[PDB]
This record gives structure tokens, C-alpha cells and sequence, in this order.
């Protein structure tokens, strides 16, 4: 065994990996929103940029992980980045309510992780897991919510001037 | 009695122990109305905060009627703070309708307060009401009428779009 | 129930929701405590002005609870704010000895909290509450011991010399 | 009758005048509170810096009634400023006490001002009264009820090392 490894669990290792994956798979779909998005016949360049931004901050995560097992003395072991779910997302509110069933994906494999560690006693897990990604989870969960909400209340997906205000009042201008 | 006191009215006194109650109220109110708007399911936050921060403002105007009481020598004497007459506010419109009836609510026992401290002969009070409450209460008063007239010709409550560019335009960016 | 609502127990929602008005209870309470201290016929502003800041700091934990339940998708349900069990406080060891107690009183409600909450088995609840609540609380609470065995030490409540230093020493000058 | 008068008593006219030679019987009065503590055998030179500037700006109140009387086209007429009650002041709380007096009573004659001009229907009196006197009177009787509270705590009379920390941090450092 690594001579750095302390209270950490094979089944923390795997889960750790296993996280990793599905950090690498929500920034590829979030990259796949930003291509659409950025389309000649989408347009919508305030939302393509807020799906980068998102998939720029998911690859973040994934690389923390890696970090995190090296420093317990486990070992990344890395699979394929499966594709996203679409080619093409609709509109801002069909993308919108695909993001925050990934994001509530994440949190609940994010919550997995957490019981396992608490099961098997494993504190600084814990406390990774609250400090690093479940916080920033929550605040992500509730900003599309938010939204979701505004993109209802605007009239989508019929409504397309809604939608064209959307993107310059919702998102950040990029 | 207190070796301060001089011209102030045990009627006075009260009235000022109610107002006190009344702004602690009002401010409550507006907390609720803040709490509502930020919820993911109406998430109109530039809306959410001008509650807020009227909120802030009443408690500020509570303490200060505090701070009046044992300047003139009379005794704070609190009451519970009443919740708010609703738990969900419906939308904007209704909303700033239902601070527009606050506000009046206010206006009318400032108004009150400031008629029996006339009647009394209470010159210190008057001069206090009117430079510290009555101006700030008709600007006020003021604000959310306007705000009611730009509402219902955005096409509220069933216009969402209009609701939508109210929170973005009318109110300060948060 | 809320589209962005995860791991969130009706216990851990109704909860927050006590802890929120605890927290405004606690507030109006401190809110007493300065208008007696400025009272002309008490007349210790430092004293005052501590627990002026106190009851800020209070209202504004009402806060974050309020936006926290949004953020989980749970619903700000408010009550009544009870009045303060007295009406005046006695001198500056009664005051500190009833902060004291309102103080432990805050803390074994958050504590009882953060049990539901690991019982619940809800993480991010627990975070907040260590990260926001308890630090901070044990601070409130050594701060407040320790003046108390200083005014002790100065021969309260007897000594008004001793009260007289304590608010000119003990206590940031406003 | 003079060319820019309007809307003025002969009454206030006469009570303006009053008002301004009790203004400088005060002045007076706090001015032989000052040498008192400015002596070798009593030697509290910030308490004697105190009744310093009171008497100052009981003179610059007294400069504002002259002004007034000409703006509204009345004649100043002066009359002897009678020399204070006491030759010698006892201590920090006699003076203070002597001080409450002196301020109540001048207080009493503001009030009774507004009491004749609010009879006559004098608006511009009224709001003079108010707005350079009435308020600022409010607080000086505040302040000097609080110190007053404060020297009884510390054991004056008979406690001299209570009246020696007052000079210290009750009044400022001169
Ligand atoms: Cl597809
Ligand atoms: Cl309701
Ligand atoms: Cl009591
Ligand atoms: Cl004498
Ligand atoms: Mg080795
Ligand atoms: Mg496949
Ligand atoms: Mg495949
Ligand atoms: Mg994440
Ligand atoms: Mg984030
Ligand atoms: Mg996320
Ligand atoms: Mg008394
Ligand atoms: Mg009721
Ligand atoms: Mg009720
Ligand atoms: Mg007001
Ligand atoms: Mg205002
Ligand atoms: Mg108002
Ligand atoms: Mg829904
Ligand atoms: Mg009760
Ligand atoms: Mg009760
Ligand atoms: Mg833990
Ligand atoms: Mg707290
Ligand atoms: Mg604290
Ligand atoms: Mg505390
Ligand atoms: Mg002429
Ligand atoms: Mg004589
Ligand atoms: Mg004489
Ligand atoms: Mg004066
Ligand atoms: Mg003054
Ligand atoms: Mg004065």
C-alpha cells in the first residue's frame, strides 16, 4: 500500500474514481450545450457562455479529485467520458431542465459518496465533500431552478422573444 | 418619573411604544415579502431585495423611535411582533399593492401620533414626525404607487413577461 | 413538491424554520437590552451599544436561515416574535448572566438541530450549522462567561464603580 | 413699524428678546461653572472644559435669537445678564445637577415660545424654535441625565476617586 494511506477506505478509492468519471461527463455535456448554443441558428451566446463557464468549472472539479486521491494515497483510475445524452438540446429551457437533473445527478452520487464515507468513518472525506462541492451543488441546483422558473414565466419554449430576453438579462452578458 | 422628562405626555409615551410596534411589524412583513421573491419557484430577486432593504429601513425606524423614547424620558414597553397576514404573496403586483396598504397603514398612525402630540402640545414630537417619518413616508407611498401603475400596464398578474422586465428595469440591480 | 428540493427532510424544513424565529426572538431580546442600557436612569452605552450589535448579528443568522431553507427548496413558514421575558434587566451582570442563557438556549437549538440533521442523514445541513452557527456561538458564549466573571470580580452588582469601568473597559467604546 | 416685517407678534418680538437674555444668563452660568473646576482646589479640567464650550454655545444661541429678531424686522433690546445662583459649585454632581435645572428652565422658555407662537399663528417661529433649539435642548437634558445617573454610581458625592474617573471618561479629554 502507499506508505501515505491512512483511514481510507478501497471502497472511498472507487468511489473517488467513480465521482471523477461523472465530473469529466458533466462538463462533456455542458461543453455539448455551449456548441449548441453558440449554433448560426440558435444564437443564444449569453446562455452558450454560461454552459462553457459551467463545463470549464465541472472539469475543475474532476481535477480536484484527482488531486484528493493522490494526496490519501489512492490510485486514479480513469475510464471513458461517455457522450452526452443529446446532440441537440432544443431550447434554453429544455437545456436548462437537462442541467438540473445532471446537477441533481452529481449531488445525489455527491451524497452516495458522502454516506459511504460516514459509514466507513472517514472524516476528511466528509469534510472535502461539504467544503469543495456540496455547497457550490446546492447554489447551482437553486440558480437553475431560478432559472427554470424565469423561462416559464417568459412563455418558452413558445414565447421567443422571451427567450431572446433571457439571454441578455439572466445570464451574464459575455 | 425620570429626572428628564419635561412636556411629554404619558399619551405620548404610548404612542410611541405602539409606532415602535408597528415599524417592527411592517418590517416583518417585508422580510416575508423578501423570503417570497427569493424562492426558486418565483425568483424575482431584484424584487426580493427592494423588500429587503425596506425591511432594514423599518427596523432602523423602530430603533430610532427607541432611542426617542428614552431621549424624552419615557420606558420602551415591547410587545410581541405579529407574523405577517399571509404566507405567500402571490406575485408582484399583489405584493406592492399590499405595501402600498402598509405603508398607508404607517402613514395613517404617524399621522395619528402626530395629531395627538399636536392636541398635547408636544412641539419636540411634531418637529421629530415630521423630519424623521412623514417626508420619508410620502416618498415611499410615493414609489410603490408608481410602481403599481408601471405593473398593471406590464399586464400583471398574467403577463409574466412584463413581470419579468419590471424586476429587471424598475428596481435596482442587486 | 420543489423542483430543486434533494435530501431535504420535512423535519430538517420545519426545523429551520424554528431555528429562524429563535434566532429573531434572540434578537429582539438584545434589542431590549439596549434600550434599557440608554435608558437616562441606567446610562451605560457601551453596554447598549454591544447588545445592539448582538441583536444585528442576530437578525442577520435570521437571515441565512431564511435564504438556506429557499436554497433547499423548503418553505420560510414565519410566527409571531414573543417579547422579551422582562421588560427591564436589572443592571449589567443580570443582563450578561440573561445573554448568557439565551445564548445556550440558541446554541442547544442549533445542537439539536445538527442532530436531527446527522440522524436525517442530510450533510449539507450539518456544514452550515458547523460553518455558520456553532463556531461563532461558542465564541458568543466564552466572550459572555468571561465578562461575567469580570463583573463578578468588580463587585457587581453592589460595586457601581466597578459597573462604571466595566463599560468604559470591558466593552468597545461607541 | 420696520419694512420687511410680516406675519410678527409685538408678543414674539418680546419673547424673542427674553429668549436671548436667558440665553446668555445661562452662558454666564456655565461659564462660572468652569472657573470653579478650573481652580487649584477642585482641578476637574474636563468637566471644566465642558461647561467651557456649553457656555460658548449657549452664546452662539443667544447671537441666533439676535439675528432672527432683525431678519423678521423686530429690535433687540438687551438687558442686564444677571451673574449666577452661586458663587461656588460643590462638585461634579451639584453642577451637573444645577446644569439639569438650568437647562429645563430654558427649555421651559423655548417651549412656552412655541406655546405664544403657535398661538399667534407664526409658523416661521415655530419651525426657528424647532428645527436650531428644540432638539439640540433635547439632547443636552439626555446627556447631562446620564451623567448625572453615572456620578450617583460612582459615590458622589463622598467618593472622590468616582468623581476623579469621571473627569477621565465620562466627559472628553480636553
Ligand atoms: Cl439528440
Ligand atoms: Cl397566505
Ligand atoms: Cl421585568
Ligand atoms: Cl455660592
Ligand atoms: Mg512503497
Ligand atoms: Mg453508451
Ligand atoms: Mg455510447
Ligand atoms: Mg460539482
Ligand atoms: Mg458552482
Ligand atoms: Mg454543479
Ligand atoms: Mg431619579
Ligand atoms: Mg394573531
Ligand atoms: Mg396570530
Ligand atoms: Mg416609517
Ligand atoms: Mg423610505
Ligand atoms: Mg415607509
Ligand atoms: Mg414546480
Ligand atoms: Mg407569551
Ligand atoms: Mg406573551
Ligand atoms: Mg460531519
Ligand atoms: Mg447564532
Ligand atoms: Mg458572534
Ligand atoms: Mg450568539
Ligand atoms: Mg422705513
Ligand atoms: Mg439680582
Ligand atoms: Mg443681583
Ligand atoms: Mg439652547
Ligand atoms: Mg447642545
Ligand atoms: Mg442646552
Amino acid at each position: 500500500v502507499s506508505q501515505v494511506r491512512q483511514n481510507y477506505h478501497s471502497d472511498c478509492e472507487a468511489a473517488v474514481n467513480r465521482m471523477l468519471n461523472l465530473e469529466l461527463y458533466a462538463s462533456y455535456t455542458y461543453s455539448s450545450m455551449y456548441a449548441f448554443f453558440d449554433r448560426d441558428d440558435v444564437a443564444l451566446h449569453n446562455v452558450a457562455e454560461f454552459f462553457k463557464e459551467h463545463s470549464h468549472e465541472e472539469r475543475e472539479h474532476a481535477e480536484k479529485f484527482m488531486k484528493y486521491q493522490n494526496k490519501r494515497g489512492g490510485r486514479v483510475v480513469l475510464q471513458d467520458i461517455k457522450k452526452p445524452e443529446r446532440d441537440e438540446w432544443g431550447n434554453t429551457l429544455e437545456a436548462m431542465q437537462a442541467a438540473l437533473q445532471l446537477e441533481k445527478t452529481v449531488n445525489q452520487a455527491l451524497l452516495d459518496l458522502h454516506k459511504l464515507a460516514t459509514d466507513k468513518v472517514r472524516p476528511h472525506l466528509c469534510d472535502f465533500l461539504e467544503s469543495e462541492y456540496l455547497e457550490e451543488q446546492v447554489k447551482d441546483i437553486k440558480r437553475i431552478g431560478d432559472f427554470i422558473t424565469n423561462l416559464k414565466r417568459l412563455g418558452l419554449p413558445e414565447n421567443g422573444m422571451g427567450e431572446y430576453l433571457f439571454d441578455k438579462h439572466s445570464v451574464k452578458e459575455s
